């Protein structure tokens, strides 16, 4: 939460800026240093706002469909991973972005990476 | 439409309303894991998709935490909306549960679900 | 058994012998892509799973270069066999893309394919 | 080929010893620092042995099976990804284990990772 809460950004060179609410609901806007995208989009996901005290992360995820009011790449990125607290603060994430596609082209509709991101000031 | 109340391969229940700009808010139920009642969710849908035949790009999230069970976790769904006399959401998901670092290398599951409007 | 010709939902054929120690090796034809006639695929499997019901893992690799074309890819399929009068192989699969480093970000697409030994 | 072949070690410790055959097989040996798993196993798989000289990695893929003479985890790893050469030579590569299940858990059968491989001498 205030932990979450911020400007981070990734190894790419994008910016997700975001607020954890009390409710475990993230909102925000995400800019992404690549693909078919340009400024920022609308992001919304969720978060563990009780999490384990044990030494684990937070669990999260974030979606972002990239379209906003200057481009529509057709096309919609999740990402799931963990917050990881402390004073280098860290996301780790693995996402899906998904395009529209014909039926014929769904089965190369979906790729799959990794993101990480680090929290800045 | 994406509004409506959609159940998956394994008896899930995801209803949801698709917001004119592009959101996606509803509440998930599963039927499988460390899961009871409904979660809430929230995602993004291409509000303006293609007009050649092609699905509408969304996603949404479920942290596993409600009143009743809190798993420590979260699941996201990217899939596209595939309209028709069947509509169907065709997704692959992630489900990362809150490691350590040590064992972050076994903190997230990978799975697809299909999604239509019939009942069980 | 895992030996045999089988056919997932897109209608490719996977031509594959099961050897007794783990090996899996054979040939796969692929219905859509960047794709003409079988290509070699070697892979592994388990070959004492458990004996509680539990299907068989396995996985194999097929790189998409043959005497025909070069797709300058890979894609491996994780998943497993699940015996009995229908027998299935159900997989997701990983499909890499030699990139540059920049565009390395979308060099992997992601699906899963289920197979059987039905012939479309 | 003489790149690919070789040993290689991952960020968690693992390690990969592998030969590249001119026909475009992989053929070697893995011992992961992690999970249900002691000692080397069988590892096979395959890489494009003409690859793009425009700049671009080299597409590969290879899959252990969890079972060797000493334990038997009852699942396999396959790794998808490209080896990038020159003097800092790496594999790239995200990973699906897939454990064999009953029907009623195949949901949860699959987990997602990437491993990054750094060649040794
Ligand atoms: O090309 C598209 O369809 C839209 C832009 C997608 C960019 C993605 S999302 C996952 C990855 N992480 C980023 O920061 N950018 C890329
Ligand atoms: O066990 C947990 O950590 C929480 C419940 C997870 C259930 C998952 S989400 C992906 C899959 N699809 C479903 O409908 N249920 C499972
Ligand atoms: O286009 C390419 O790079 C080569 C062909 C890839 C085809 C894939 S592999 C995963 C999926 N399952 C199939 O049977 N065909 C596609
Ligand atoms: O626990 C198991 O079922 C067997 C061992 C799996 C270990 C994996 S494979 C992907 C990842 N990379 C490694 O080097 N080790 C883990």
């Amino acid at each position: 939460e205030a932990g979450i809460t911020g400007t981070w950004y990734n190894q790419l060179g994008s910016t997700f800026i975001v607020t954890a609410g009390a409710d475990g609901a993230l909102t925000g806007t995400y800019e992404s240093a690549v693909g078919n995208a340009e400024s920022r989009y609308v992001l919304t996901g969720r978060y563990d706002s009780a999490p384990a005290t044990d030494g684990s992360g937070t669990a999260l995820g974030w979606t972002v469909a990239w379209k906003n009011n200057y481009r529509n790449a057709h096309s919609a990125t999740t990402w799931s991973g963990q917050y990881v607290g402390g004073a280098e603060a860290r996301i780790n994430t693995q996402w899906l972005l998904t395009s529209g596609t014909t039926e014929a082209n769904a089965w190369k509709s979906t790729l799959v990476g990794h993101d990480t991101f680090t929290k800045v000031k």
